[PDB]
């Protein structure tokens, strides 16, 4: 298991524009297109992202390329963020995947997790897991949040093999 396999499980793969759990136009492996209610606005974002006139549909290769870019953008954003980088650098590789997963889903949205981040940096895993669940994130996407939290709690891939 690695971050790509983990997020592919959590996000799925759809080749036509769909709506995410918040109702926002998305495509591929969880690539947000726009928060605007305009499907035309979403289609414009898609064409700009892919570099051709897509009509709201992409190939698997294109979805995977966008996904690689999106994962990289999450990582580089963590590394540029003075709050997130020290915590990220304190984690082992499996827990770093859980961190990238959260940033991918909510963006640098993670700003409200100051207390969780402190517990993670202190390696107080059970306490961090309890704190992470006291969130809109957990209440709105509980199965995905439970998998990510279990990854932080245990440092294993058990939630994704199960
Ligand atoms: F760098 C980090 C980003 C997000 C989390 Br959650 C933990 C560390």
């Amino acid at each position: 298991m690695n971050i790509f396999e983990m997020l592919r499980i959590d996000e799925g793969l759809r080749l036509k524009i769909y709506k995410d759990t918040e109702g926002y136009y998305t495509i591929g492996i969880g690539h947000l297109l726009t928060k605007s209610p305009s499907l035309n606005a979403a289609k414009s974002e898609l064409d700009k992202a892919i570099g051709r006139n897509c009509n709201g549909v992409i190939t698997k290769d294109e979805a995977e390329k966008l996904f690689n870019q999106d994962v990289d953008a999450a990582v580089r954003g963590i590394l540029r963020n003075a709050k997130l980088k020290p915590v990220y650098d304190s984690l082992d590789a499996v827990r770093r995947c859980a961190a990238i997963n959260m940033v991918f889903q909510m963006g640098e949205g993670v700003a409200g997790f100051t207390n969780s981040l402190r517990m993670l940096q202190q390696k107080r895993w059970d306490e961090a897991a309890v704190n992470l669940a006291k969130s809109r994130w957990y209440n709105q996407t509980p199965n995905r949040a439970k998998r990510v939290i279990t990854t932080f709690r245990t440092g294993t891939w058990d939630a994704y093999k199960n």
